[PDB]
């Protein structure tokens, strides 16, 4: 069933921030697997306990782009997403007009691992037949993006685009304002902004945006929109400027703007990706395949040099992630006589970008950890640089590497992971059970500050000390009993 | 009266390339004054003679450009010359509706001097309106240069711009039939090409060019031709392109086409003139008045150093004629310390760009030229370097500046003088009386070759040495006893 599937997609799936396609953002020990839609039914139906505060805040996430720029994900608090996310699954056929919208690429979808949003995941076929049908008989291609599609989208014009601007004016119930109230809750009731990373807030930009794509459809214009980035297709310049003309007052209709430093009008021909993709796989040692696995077998000079070049490009153009495209082009051709090369390579990339940290997972098994300790001093000076530039994906990755592979943290770094206090580092380090007395010390403080939000920006690591029953529950509702008794864990066993 | 100005503009002013306004292309003992219109009637009317070849060849003179690229200025014979310009003033009621045509700029106009084309007379007021007026809420400036205007026009065209193509073609008497065959007799009756320099031809291409401005006018496009080059003001860039695409028809339709090259599309505001010119200006040590001489009288420091960011501009920029236009800067603002470095600056660079050369005449009173002949050996390494590089103005007014300022003329460089063969160079040197001789044994070569067409190369200087009876006429009609008859000098005194 769509509806089935659209609530455990948006429970035990898409809850957590696992919309990337290969190498997800945070490490796979964290799973928002065993919340079902009935224990989100049950925490949805508890009306027990009293909050200071209103809404909720969420688990914040700092994970580094490819220019090393924080993104900040959010994992929401399960009581404002258990009652947001039922919501979206029981007014699902009024929401679903976001999946029949053809100029939308990345929307909800129904996939086989139980997803709704994963990003990239059309093969190249399809896309390549699409961007040049689309990209045919048209001269100039429009790159518009919107500023701040999750760090400004108006929580009350979720209405204005279901029914209309002046008609949600006038009704001033619906599901919409129900939906835009959910959404609000989720981010301690503040009208702006949605957390990145859920696939219930990408669902909310879908209906947001869905209004602006119909009104751009509707004029004619040839489009695509991957989340907040439109690419128009135009025959002539006018047009162009036409279209970036409709789309701010589309825009503006909701309270949104396009960013003007990073709108641009180029000129069709271009090329089908970006360009360093094609100077990439143009360049690539592993380009061709060869039918017998002993052939495509890259040596240690070729995979040397092709990551140089890629330093070199990212260097250079610093157009995308051009050395996590090159290491994907290059970790999975490896021999075992390169393995060593390649992994320190990693492993001062991943010092220097840590968002090739995960990668590191890799090879993982082939590098002996043991060794004469330099491993160790590698991976916690990593550690180290991912608390001084206050990096949660990094961190957390690397985390997952030393606990998985029994690589020994000094207590110096242990010390930086407190002071940085990233939520997922330290549910890690409670689950390592090894430094009990300073996570006791840090959620302590927390527990003495009595701000509702400061715990709310902890509750997975205050949940999951207390299901681990090292630590009461620090609300008063039955949120957290309600998850405990039905054996919720967000850090399951294989 | 209009007819009579148009007349003597024919042929007493602008018969010589002389359409430039404030240096000519020509040294100024050359002048095609006394040759009057009773006296081209006289020539029209003389049916003696016979001419193994059909039409007339025309003395050739080559012109540098700014980078020192070759110009083919022309100087028609005058029995050709004479039918022409008879013609184009007998039916000049039909022909002046090229005065009115707004778009175009360089057109036939009655001036105080004599001439009709004066190119960029209008002064800075009227166009620096005009191109405010004509850039204002266009957002895009198309440059377009017509490739062949002078040397691919199609003479059997100036029926069909006149009465239209197909009226013209089914007509085949006319006055544009009969303009389209003494045009071709002024060049040897070849079809295609115009002899650039005299006003007969920039009259022809006026003619031809009027229809395409009048059918670009009536479709609302706002538009500047100056010659060949068009510059249009768009409020969109497929009103450029549009632009662009109905010129290329509107040329195709008279056998001409556009420069593909030269044509560029550029962003509104840009700059009234050229980059460079601004640049220059606003680096000018003189471009303040200070209404007392000897204030703005500029020191050896101040245009030593704009000459040498002259230079620079000219190297790095390279867009016109920089170093002539900072040359007429600071020419006129000179004091006597600093004469004589100026003008060794403008002999190293006139040995670099003959199209400097004429302005060594500005200051060539207040330097010793006596001295120690080293400007002797100067200005002789000057006419080997325009022998070399084959430039008729640089030699012609080298030529001139030695014979007025008795700079001597060593053999050598005759040698090299008659090796070039330069007719108006050798004029000047027939004018000089010092070497008969030579001059005797080249037009004995020309006699002898028995080539109609290199005596009508030479015509200049065939008639100049038959005037003052050194020389027989090399005719057999009565073109050049007539103007013998009538005192024609093209050599003239004060």
């Amino acid at each position: 069933d769509e509806k089935r599937h659209l609530y455990e997609a948006l429970l035990r799936h898409n809850y957590f921030p696992n919309q990337k396609g290969s190498i997800s953002e945070i490490p796979p020990c964290f799973s928002s697997r065993t919340f079902t839609p009935e224990i989100a039914e049950l925490i949805s139906s508890d009306t027990s306990g009293r909050r200071s505060l209103q809404g909720y805040d969420c688990v914040e996430y700092y994970a580094t782009r490819y220019n090393n720029f924080p993104r900040t994900l959010s994992i929401i608090h399960p009581k404002a997403y258990s009652k947001l996310a039922k919501h979206i699954h029981d007014n699902w056929e009024e929401i679903r007009f976001i999946k029949e919208n053809e100029n939308s690429m990345i929307k909800p979808d129904m996939h086989a691992d139980g997803r709704i949003i994963i990003m990239n995941y059309e093969d190249a076929e399809t896309k390549t037949i699409r961007e040049l049908n689309d990209g045919f008989g048209r001269r100039f291609k429009v790159n518009a993006d919107i500023s701040g599609c999750f760090t400004n989208i108006y929580s009350h014009s979720i209405p204005w685009a279901v029914i209309g601007v002046n008609n949600a004016k006038i009704a001033l119930k619906h599901w919409s304002d129900k939906l835009d109230y959910f959404q609000r809750q989720a981010k301690r009731n503040e009208t702006h902004g949605v957390p990145i990373g859920p696939a219930t807030s990408s669902i909310v930009c879908e209906i947001i945006l869905s209004a602006v794509d119909k009104r751009l459809r509707d004029d004619g214009f040839l489009f695509r929109r991957y989340i907040d980035d439109y690419t128009c297709y135009c025959k002539t310049h006018d047009d162009a400027k036409e279209f970036l003309h409709l789309l701010g007052m589309e825009l503006s209709k909701y309270k949104l703007s396009l960013n003007l430093h990073k709108t641009k009008i180029t000129n069709l021909p271009g090329t089908l990706n970006d360009n360093w993709v094609s100077l990439l796989n143009v360049n690539s040692p592993t380009k061709k395949r060869f039918t017998d696995q002993d052939l495509n077998k890259l040596s240690s000079s070729e995979v040397i040099n092709f990551l140089d070049y890629a330093v070199q490009l990212n260097t250079q153009v610093g157009g995308g992630s051009i050395l996590k495209y090159a290491i994907s082009l290059v970790i999975n051709n490896l021999d075992e006589y390169t393995i060593t090369q390649v992994y320190d390579y990693l492993l001062n990339l991943s010092w220097h970008y840590p968002m090739l940290i995960p990668y590191l997972g890799v090879l993982i098994e082939h590098v002996y950890l043991d060794d004469g300790d330099e491993y160790k001093n590698k991976f916690n000076e990593i550690l180290s640089m991912c608390a001084e530039n206050k990096c949660s994906d990094g961190m957390a990755w690397t985390l997952y590497f030393c606990i998985k592979n029994n690589i020994d943290i000094d207590d110096d770094v242990i010390e930086k992971i407190i002071c940085f206090g990233d939520c997922l580092s330290l549910c890690l380090l409670d689950s390592s059970d090894i430094y009990e007395e300073k996570i006791n010390n840090f959620v302590s403080d927390i527990i003495k500050l009595d701000y509702e939000y400061d715990i709310d920006r902890y509750w997975l690591l205050f949940y999951q000390r207390f299901f681990k029953d090292k630590a009461p529950s620090p609300y008063n509702d039955k949120c957290f009993d309600i998850m405990k008794g039905y054996g919720v864990d967000f850090m399951p066993d294989e």
